[PDB]
């Protein structure tokens, strides 16, 4: 028995209130599906401005977590999405990880008409049916008709 | 020198004035080193708001050029850096491509004291000496003492 | 039972989870100081992409509330802070309103070294002791040693 | 007669020397005395802690003493200092002119290409006459900046 591993990428650890109120409900949503959630702010233990001697080790721990996970769950909220989440999203695409995006932000920050965001954030997703991997609410995370559930059971 | 391939990832194509006045001087500086420059805005015909039936091909073209290149020259100006540049930069790190960063913007948009930006942008760079890969002037691109020159002669 | 009015500018209404979990604790902390809180998302019914005919109404509602308040409490989280918050902040500075800033985000997104953000966000604040108007935690709003309590006590 | 040119173009050394002068020339060609803050305040590098407040009050007084603002609202999202100086110009009833040649959309609505609060000082109808999408439109006679000088 080995549960699937999801790297939960988000900018929510940068804010004290967001870290304590927004991440735990998302973590619970994924693990009600049996997932082992790798949350980088708690794992790599970054709670304030990372010191000069600590910044490389945090980057390497996030680099290694992306290499050793099965899928990424990228909170792509904000205008624009957080640049650290994007670096790790591109690493997950190049390494053929399962890709899932989350944005409950109704603002559109896009360079095209087909996607709500920059089109490169969707390069790792199919041309038709990418919306199945695009979650717009925390309640939607556990939908048995969406891609994350079908990736665990399929 | 070897005629290496550089993928020039930048947001300068989104603005009419920047595509005309800012991108050509950077392309000329890279070509002055004997580099084959893959500039995606002209190489993939990203002229304006990408149509819906065209966005998936623009994404996959950027993705293929990152896979088939030798290195990436990421213009990481802005607060924060462009999310499309950040995705393409994440792909290059995971594919073990050469990494070179460009920022002549003097604003600091960082989460740490070591690096001037989010530390994940430097994950593919060495712990010591990453400054040699970090360019803060167009004129600094053709310096022998910087990593892009040494990369060509090795 | 005279009661000072504070306009609470934040980007938190753009995300479903942020509007539900982050704003109520902040409104609570202000109301516990006897403050009267005008919250634009609650007052304007802006719950998704505003219609074309509805967008100008929202614009004039955010505008009149700033003009008729006694002070603004600006949530200036994010890299960079929300541009609508920044417009409403400059209005309050221009109208000699009381200014209070909130940021529990530890990222530095600044053009200088004195302030943790762009220097113009502190133009309406004193050159010395501006930190007294700068809140970095929800638990800090109650502090009688900080400028919000003092502004309420004359 | 006086336009304050709010832009983030002074933050990049390449952008300050290549992008701002062409915009300054067009505004002056219409007959406007341009107030460019990065040059007017002769400061362009991570402002010394002892200088940052002075730079803030200098531009704060420039928006108070100008006749209108020309705000380069390019980028996703637009620069925060530009937006602060914009909201001041709106509260002080100054003339409002916006410039965005960036073809990316970053709005919270459908009518306006950006956050609807950048257009609070513009009319509900015909706000697009104040919205410039290219440098070769600054000198357009059918646009609000020329009509603003002709009474
Ligand atoms: O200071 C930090 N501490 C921990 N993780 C990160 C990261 C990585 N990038 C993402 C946020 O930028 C986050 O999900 C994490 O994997 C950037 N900066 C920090
Ligand atoms: O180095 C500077 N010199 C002059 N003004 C500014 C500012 C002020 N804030 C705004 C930031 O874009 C800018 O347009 C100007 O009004 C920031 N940095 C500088």
């Amino acid at each position: 028995m080995k549960r699937k591993i999801i790297f939960l990428a988000s900018p929510y650890g940068f804010s004290q209130q967001q870290k304590t109120l927004l991440l735990p409900p998302i973590v619970r949503a994924l693990e009600a599906l049996g997932i082992e959630v790798w949350e980088p702010f708690a794992r790599n233990n970054q709670i304030d401005f990372s010191q000069a001697d600590w910044a490389y080790r945090v980057a390497q721990a996030d680099l290694q977590d992306v290499k050793n996970c099965d899928g990424i769950f990228a909170v792509v909220n904000g205008t624009p999405p957080d640049e650290g989440v994007m670096v790790e999203l591109g690493m997950a695409i190049a390494l053929n990880k399962a890709i899932f995006l989350f944005r409950d932000d109704f603002r559109r920050c896009s360079d095209n008409e087909r996607y709500p965001l920059n089109l490169m954030l969707f390069a790792g997703l199919p041309e038709i049916g990418w919306e199945n991997y695009y979650y717009t609410s925390v309640d939607e995370i556990q939908s048995h008709d969406k891609a994350l559930y079908k990736w665990l059971t399929g």
